[PDB]
């Protein structure tokens, strides 16, 4: 149907805007602390602590499959990256502090992304 095409075009254009958002958020992580999944070889207890691991690579895979239907879904995965790190790692650690800085800086980006998603539709 043409309606299914139009919906698919909307998903594609959302994906475009989320790709740009993802790039901008990841630039707020110049240390690359959140770039890849936590290795279960190197942190063998991780899944006892964190039930839904997340990282920028995993998000990028979902994005490229057009797997985010709306901005809320994408924000949920970003918040997991931050929140997981702030639970596993103590306040005095480079990891925790990196997450706070990513959260604070990412807020700015996400605030305007929400306006753009509502505005363009």
């Amino acid at each position: 149907s043409m309606e299914q095409v139009a919906m698919e075009l909307r998903l594609t254009e959302l994906t475009r805007l989320l790709r740009s958002v993802l790039d901008q958020l990841q630039d707020k992580d110049p240390a690359r602390i959140f770039a890849q999944p936590v290795s279960l070889k190197e942190v063998p207890d991780y899944l006892d602590h964190i039930k839904h691991p997340m990282d920028f690579a995993t998000m990028r895979k979902r994005l490229e499959a057009q797997g985010y239907k709306n901005l809320h879904e994408f924000e949920e995965d970003f918040d997991l990256i931050i929140d997981n790190c702030m639970k596993y790692n103590a306040r005095d650690t480079v990891f925790y502090r990196a997450a706070v800085r990513l959260r604070d800086q990412g807020g700015v980006v996400l605030r305007q992304a929400r306006r753009e998603v509502d505005s363009i539709g």
